[PDB]
């Protein structure tokens, strides 16, 4: 058991909900919760720019040091940081831009990093201002991930077509 509430429950493992991760975030305190990063670590908008900013920007001066000392992650690479005021840890990591013109297979790797955590609050890698279709988000989340996702889906909307289109 545990304080997750008002998820859809898509499988065996994957849990749905229309929510703000950072309110989410801040109300369960969970042990992981996942940022939509980029290489950089640069936490400018989305996902990222909206968790950084929850932590009065703790998550940037954080992830400006890690850079400093191990350069920029990978395409579909992750890295474990403080959670801040949000969660236990962030696992940040980094799906593919579609406006950055990356292939989109690496959203597969990216989701694979979820695997090392038994549970996770998350979005929809890809998503949003990173270009992707969500559906296919979706999709490939529930075919690579095996632990236990509770995924927040900023967007009503959104997240009534991903309910209503899951197969």
């Amino acid at each position: 058991v545990n304080s997750f509430s008002g998820y859809l429950k898509l499988t065996d493992n994957v849990y749905i909900k229309n929510a703000d991760i950072v309110e989410e975030a801040k109300k369960v305190k969970p042990t992981v919760v996942v940022n939509a990063a980029n290489v950089y670590l640069k936490h400018g908008g989305g996902v990222a720019g909206a968790l950084n900013k929850a932590t009065n920007n703790a998550m940037q001066v954080e992830s400006d040091d890690y850079i400093a000392t191990n350069g920029p992650l990978k395409v579909g690479g992750s890295c474990v940081l403080s959670g801040h005021n949000l969660a236990k840890h962030c696992l940040h990591v980094v799906g593919p831009n579609v406006n950055k013109g990356e292939d989109i297979q690496l959203l597969k790797s990216a989701y694979e990093n979820f695997n090392q955590h038994e549970v996770l609050l998350a979005p929809l890698l890809s998503a949003g201002i990173f270009g992707a279709d969500p559906i296919h988000s979706l999709r490939v989340c529930v075919d690579t991930v095996r632990t236990n996702v509770y995924l927040a889906v900023f967007d009503k909307n959104l997240y009534d077509k991903l309910v209503s289109s899951f197969l």
